[PDB]
């Protein structure tokens, strides 16, 4: 479930001296709002989507060499230039070797030689500069009824409305924060994890890179960082790559800042500070008859991780949509004790199970739910 | 070809005041020995094989995780221990999550959870301590005839003999050197290249390692260096590797000392200082008649990279195995000028081509090869 049973959930209650109550919404946390005559709402931040990030530079971390050619000459015959020297998709190397009889040349001496190989990247990571203003926050408002409404907000339109399903409307004004010095900070993505590193530290990485505005994927820059030519023997210099740089990147990003994922969705850390105005909220119910008084416990008392207690029951009896007779009594039945979180428990159908939550006082307490013809008298010992 | 036309070739001549001449044999270099009445020999170091190296430790650089299991519990139900915790081939992780209704548990609160995954290494490098005394050096001695004898030496048996094919025998005494502080130095092998690194720097590498005496390949030590558990959500913590560490190793070994290969054979740098005693060497020939005097130039004059000049000719004429009339004359035919490198050029067969090498003086010189009935009078301009 949500909110109830979430270790990171804060309660808040609007005073009777006005409205405009402040809440703090963060990812993985729920906020519970309530007041007298006002319905209880649950606010939760779902995802923080940073749409339209600007690709800054693309580095290659795993490449492969194919189409390796080699051409040699004899002493006093000129250098052996290859056509692949005029191709940015290739990397070449010149050298000189000893030439004479046993290798089939004119005379003795230093003969030139050239070896080229096609550079083709296989796996490559990316880096993007992210804009702070065009961020998007998804918030879910749920009426705490026990039987959600989404809203997208952005720093360029912090004011919004919320047409709840039969509960009225509530006004929101949020102000955000999500990091540190975003303009000169780059989100690095390895197509498996994500980090937030410095701009200068990212721009000067010793790897074959391509500019942001690029779709070629073959005219890289500084390919020699992943390509080394071995010592030439008879002819071919035996060019060789340097394997994969995935582990080097995973190890070099230790002192960075990683961002988890929810299968695609980036979990951006940060908190929204929001003002809520609930003066235009109505309670779904009120004008309802009382139920006949038969209730069967689907499952009885169970305290949450925030002092509040919850019971799930079913109406079963017939009496239309009606209000649940619910009272919190002493060890006897003197006065009413704890308050109610799920304000005005209603019933949509006799077969639909309904949960209810409330905060009891210390020690022994009674819960009277249902009229006498089938009254549920559930005792418990809080704390 | 060899020796002739090798840019790293040194000449040496034994004086008439005894024998025991010193030479320096290194990989990729040839030594030319000669003297009056003594045949010319070519010494070359082929391979430096360090047989029987002692494996010290085996590190893994590319692993993969399979057989991932996960088990959870409810609050006040105990921790969920898995059977894979008692298996060194697995890596596990404990955690606690929020549990209540929507995830099917008893009540609310912190419920334990455990996730394990089988650690299986795919590609792994090795490190070996190498012994200096049990080194093996392969030397090739070739009689400079123009138409080789191998010997294996070790520091534990530096004295040897050389039964040349019809030239007598020569005595050798070599003393070696090949590096720096071998006892606390480890040869690192990645099954593609080889380095020589420090012992302490190698023993403390942050990678899953196994002791030297090991054939298991699955009960590694410190596997968590290549395994990280992501944040748990509903149940599985989503364990993930760190890719491949091949690039990290290839980059970290920059300030080391690399060793090239000749397809399997390690090219150990170093020089052997050898004493040669050639007093028991005879010249294959001497008691031979002179040829009739017909020679056709297979290919004429061509100077090497060490001042010496070479011509390849064929006998063609009939006259049994005979000695070649060969003289170096002035611009006229006054006196004999340059000496001869291929001492006493013989002939095995009239159809077998034969090379000849000699050093001429400055400027113009004549080469008289063959008796007058078909005499070859080849002029050239050295320097
Ligand atoms: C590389 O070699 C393959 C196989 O011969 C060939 O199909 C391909 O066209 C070559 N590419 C280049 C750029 O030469
Ligand atoms: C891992 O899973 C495969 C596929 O189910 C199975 O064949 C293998 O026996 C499993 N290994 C272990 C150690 O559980």
């Amino acid at each position: 479930m949500r909110c109830i049973g979430m270790s990171n959930r804060d309660f808040v209650e609007g005073v009777s001296g006005g409205s405009w109550v402040d809440i703090v919404l963060e990812h993985g946390s729920c906020v519970t709002t309530m007041a007298k005559n006002k319905p209880t709402l649950d606010f939760e931040l779902i995802k923080t989507e940073a749409k339209q990030p600007a690709t800054l530079r693309k580095y290659c971390i795993e490449a492969k060499l194919t189409n390796t050619t080699t051409e040699s000459r004899c002493p006093t015959q000129g250098e052996p230039s290859l056509n692949e020297e005029q191709d940015k998709r290739f990397v070449c190397k010149h050298s000189m070797v000893d030439r004479g009889w046993g290798n089939g040349c004119d005379l003795f001496g230093k003969g030139g030689i050239v070896t080229c190989a096609m550079f083709r990247c296989k796996k490559n990571m990316e880096g993007k500069v992210v804009q702070p203003e065009n961020l998007e926050y998804t918030i879910v408002i749920t009426p705490h009824s026990g039987e959600g409404k989404e809203i997208k907000i952005t720093p360029q339109s912090s004011i919004t409305e919320a047409e709840l399903t039969g509960y009225g409307t509530v006004t929101m004004e949020c102000s955000p924060r999500t990091g540190l010095d975003f303009n000169e900070m780059v989100l690095l993505q390895m197509e498996n994890k994500a980090w937030l590193v410095h701009r200068q530290w990212f721009l000067d990485l010793p790897l074959p890179w391509l500019p942001g505005a690029d779709t070629q994927g073959s005219n890289w820059i500084q390919k020699e960082t992943l390509v080394t030519f071995k010592n030439p023997h008879a002819k071919k210099q035996d060019v060789v790559v340097l394997g994969s740089q995935e582990g080097w990147m995973h190890r070099a990003l230790t002192g960075a800042t990683e961002i988890q994922m929810s299968s695609g969705n980036l979990l951006w850390p940060g908190h929204l500070k929001c003002r809520l105005r609930m003066d235009k909220l109505q309670l779904k119910g009120m004008s309802y008859s009382m139920c006949t008084g038969k209730f069967k416990v689907v499952k009885e008392i169970a305290e949450t991780q925030h002092g509040t207690i919850v019971i799930r029951v079913q109406y079963e009896g017939d009496g239309s949509p009606c209000k649940i007779p619910f009272e919190i009594m002493d060890l006897e039945k003197r006065h009413v004790l704890g308050r109610l979180i799920t304000v005005n428990p209603i019933v949509t159908e006799k077969d639909s199970p309904v949960n209810i939550e409330a905060e009891p006082p210390f020690g022994d307490s009674y819960i009277i739910i249902g009229v006498e013809p089938g009254q549920l008298k559930l005792n418990w010992f809080k704390k």
